């Protein structure tokens, strides 16, 4: 149980590979995912080849004991993976082929800058420090990186698993580090946002429009404030339960314009009042037919302007 | 400790069973259930048989240390099932009798679409990799698969515990992989549905239609409106509190046409009112008394439309 | 490690035992209750026999490793019990004296048709399974079995800690299980309800009611509405947080004939305007002056029929 | 190995003590506090007795497994603590210092009568079960006995962390048991309770008052009942998010007092209508007029009441 | 396995260092943060000595049984850190060179009197008990303290991880305790927080000052009144969901003040109608234009004020 010796003064390198079985509680507060899957490794270990006519054998298989096996950790993990041995393979010429199944909550940034349109990219990083007697560098087995077909996330098109075949090998702590990058795309499946989100959320704002058609103060004091009400409890019922995000999302944008309608539609309504009141009507008729027309139009612009600056 | 040597080229089967203990923790938003059950496995190894003239025992009890165990995983669990022997017993012919017992958090999708009369198969994958030495193959011996009479699921109706007896072969990383789906078929109890959900938020939506036997805007406004408050407080109120899932569930469509009814009652009030105001009193109370049916009707037909559409 | 042999054909009676130390998270959602508590058991097992002259001692402790323990499991607990062997004694005869502190959250169900007013049992199912060798059944030390005078469970009295001690013989999967009872009967501690649930709701719905003492529909509409609003409110403030119950509860009626009272409220104060509108005060004030008597009526005797429906 | 033997028909005395490390997560729900600390104990065995002067060292480190270490148990804990051995060092004479870090969250009931004014005191229960050997009995030993100057739970005082010196020797299942009560006493710090949850409470309750200085029944009953949402949901914004205390609480108390108060309110505003409408102006302003001084004054009295009668 | 011995009679030098590999679930309401990270000891024991040119090898590697390694704790985690070795390597001359991969949730206090513009300094005390022996004490190797690059904090920027070089040695329970301090130091990115909570809460704000240019108490007491319960609902939406903290905040002290700007609001609007009522329309009008001022300028000093007095 010691490093396999270099044929000359070259490092160890080890072939990765995850297999993804199932991929589970992606919580986009915590910026974190469950995932079920393989681990495959390989390496040559001379020290462990074998003549398959004198042994009679074709492979031999080892116990994790036995054998060497190189300490492979993930970066970005929550917790240590909960490991399971599946086999150990041992070719004649002393090439080891390890399997098992693990099950890892990743930590992995995401972006809403582009909610609910957002497309994310989720990273394992697999990671092996190099030792006194030899220097360890992992590679890529391209026919052992994949995913099930079976693997879904509630709410996502799950796009591709694939892997950053150059490992990022680097110094810490005056000893060599090879880390892998394996690569999770993700977009939203977002149609039922528009009949659940938005349409409610836009009659809400329509119904206060409809103070433009109006010259009762204490209706249109009604049908502005209640609606601006009626709003915050709708987003109080459909709340994405996460902490705000530092950042400006594009969602977070139109609802912040949102409250800016309510408050100019509050400013118009008290104006065409005061004008009414202070004996100038047709002032206050004017701006009242001139919002019916600039306040769907602004808000349409607007939104055009959002849409655009995000996308 | 090396699998069964084949007496021709045939592969290892081994006889599975799954009985349900108990049924727990349904978690409609994460579409998982916990499960507490016994394993059954089964398999005949001809290195552990006996005479039992000779040996003078019916059958030999072994640790698992002591022999060979095929490697059973599950496939949709999210940790690694907490497993516990019972007992292992090998017949004079050498056929095993393994029996474990264990429980498992187990990932399975939910199709919501017609909530709450919605019905689910819940899905328990058992799995197994062949060695190298030779191939396994699952099998099911419908003897050993079934469920107590006291396992519950609150809320829920549990049909049948059956089991898809021909496995499903195939071959991942060069290996062959034996897979057999367990299916646990459960039906929602929906009789709190009508009082607790269903009439509450109708009640609130009908006081909406009484604007249309009034001629007062404020009366009106604060008709409707307040309507909506309370309606969006009502399902505040009742708080499923699942994130949306992605598609349009049947709730979901009669939700989103309770707000539109909102919207249009809005729109009848204002129209209503500024026919009233701009001297059609004839058009203003024509359309009110219209709306009087038109609203109760489209509605029903509305809905007649939908359960149909989804059911 | 394996049973004492029988001394005819008699099955091993393993004597048990439950006392209970804390009882907590007493979880009305999940139907579980978390219990700490002593596992205590006896058989003899004969092979440990010993002369306490020669061995100079009157009882041996003995590690739960050296000697054979009976398999004793748990029926409905969640996840597998926190062990710790406090003690294992053998008396010359070769009588086990074993001892262990266990923990486990125990699934039981609860019925809340009669909440508050509900009492629940709580039920702790021990069960052992007959082995090759010989047959195990379950028996009741009453002397074993108790509670500690501290145990509590915030806003319950503990009435009792039973079992049932004939235990429940049965075959499963070709072999013998003895199972065993242990009841936990507790009743609930309603009376903070009164004040903090019923009376303040009992307010909000009376305040409706003062519309009958009024003529102005712009202020009736307001009152039996915003009260309908406050209702819903304050229901969202004292929620149960638990899904809804499949069946219909006692304290869900009463809430479900609260939204009717609201609706026909509503009814009536449009009614009174219609019939004040369309020129037949006689009516429009008759039937107002009708539901200040009719209204507190029919509600105080819709109550009392529930009342005696549900208890 | 095997208790240590009585000198003479002597119980053997440990000695008992830790001081707090850490102290955190405070839950006021669950009545659970999670403990960070020291566990030391000691007692005299003879059998590890050595001659300083023949060994040539003062005190000798042995290993758990080495010696006979005394079954120490915590009574009230969710979770078999979290024991790290620290040191085991024995004296020339025997006695053994045993020391550990431990880890566990503990039981203890709290009383929310006197809340947010309310002191609590957190029990840690220690116990040990006598042998068949030689019987355990628990001391104090005040000298290792207490708690970090860094010992901190957020938003409590934490005044003294003492130990009743003398244990509750008591029989338990034919043997006997010493147990001693460590107690954590802990003060509420109340101050941001006035700005944040009595004052803008209030605030809105005297809202409603001004409903005295009005004679628009229109505006009256949308300041009272207004007022009345408007605290419901301000209720909704503070909530302590622990179900309800089966018992009556102070805070509690005022808080069913307000809700009186806004239904009282309501009667004077209709009563005021009502005379008013009856053409009796003298009595209505009257009643009017009165409860300008009589609301303050009764609240005032009533808080005063309360106040005395919980403290 | 027993400490190595001293030259002369020095303490030992154990030289510590964390680097920082991961850092997330910061808990505001827990004052706990989760943290991956290496720790990396180092200490001379001349006992495991040898010879380079005789030995072969330059540096040695042991198993953790093996050796002697000092018992290095956390003193502010809350469960007992992951722990997993990397590498053990024994220099020439005895200096051991342990490295680990750890991974423990981290108790720190934070100080929101300043938020969302506070700073946190993040707290991890490593602790040494000197053994009987010889006495142990703490060193900083300033080459083995950072953090990765890729560490982060959603909403927050890792400005540095430093070490306090210089350790904090006492006595405790008879023994020499040495304990280093380890600061990570956060300052809150909220940028997001003007458009987010400021701008919707004052708009809200204003829209019940446009009472001020009007004179209907119906109309006014709906704006006030109404404004408040839509700020309530907004707080409702933007609920740090966080325990009250038992300090005043910056934050909270503005909220505070808003609430009485919402008061004192309602004083202006009752008195300004019972001026009017009164036959004083003179008064009644003068301070309805003064507080077209008075609130809005009274409001920018008194945030003025605020700001001053906590930053
Ligand atoms: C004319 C008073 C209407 C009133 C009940 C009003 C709207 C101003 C409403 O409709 N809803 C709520 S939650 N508050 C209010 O003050
Ligand atoms: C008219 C004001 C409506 C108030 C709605 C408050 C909803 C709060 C829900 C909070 C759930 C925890
Ligand atoms: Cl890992
Ligand atoms: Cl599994
Ligand atoms: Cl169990
Ligand atoms: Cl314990
Ligand atoms: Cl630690």
């Amino acid at each position: 149980v010691s490093p396999p010796p270099p044929i000359a003064d070259e490092p160890l390198t080890v072939n990765t590979g995850i297999y993804l079985i199932e991929s589970y509680s992606l919580d986009d507060c915590a910026e974190t995912f469950k995932v079920n899957a393989f681990l495959s490794l390989s390496w040559k270990d001379r020290r462990l080849a074998f003549d398959p006519v004198r042994s009679g054998v074709r492979v031999k298989t080892y116990e994790p004991e036995a054998i060497w096996i190189p300490e492979i950790r993930f970066v970005n993990v929550e917790n240590a993976r909960d490991a399971d041995v599946v086999d150990i393979s041992v070719s004649p010429d002393g090439t080891v082929q390890y399997l098992e199944r693990f099950s890892a909550r990743v930590l992995s940034p995401l972006d809403f800058r582009r909610y609910p349109f957002d497309s994310q990219t989720l990273h394992i990083y697999l990671i092996v420090r190099s030792v006194d007697t030899r220097n360890i560098v992992l590679a890529v087995d391209l026919e052992k990186v994949g995913k099930n077909d079976d693997v879904f996330l509630t709410g996502w098109d799950i796009e591709s698993f694939t892997a950053v075949v150059k490992p990022a090998n680097f110094a810490l702590e005056d000893r060599l580090e090879s880390k892998l990058d394996y690569q999770l795309r993700i977009s939203r499946q977002y149609f039922s946002y528009i009949p659940n989100i938005i349409l409610p959320m836009l009659f809400i704002l329509f119904i206060s429009w409809t103070a433009f058609w109006s010259t009762s103060y204490e209706a249109n004091v009604t049908l502005v404030v209640s609606t601006l009400i009626a709003h915050i409890a709708f987003n109080i019922l459909v709340e994405t339960n996460c902490p705000k995000t530092p950042y400006m999302t594009y969602t977070g944008a139109i609802i912040f314009m949102i409250y800016l309608f309510y408050f100019v539609a509050v400013i118009e309504v008290t104006v065409q009042h005061y004008l009414k009141v202070e004996s100038q009507p047709a002032r206050a008729a004017s701006i009242t037919r001139a919002s019916r027309i600039a306040f769907p139009v602004v808000f349409l612009l607007a939104n055009i302007i959002l849409a655009f600056l995000f996308f």
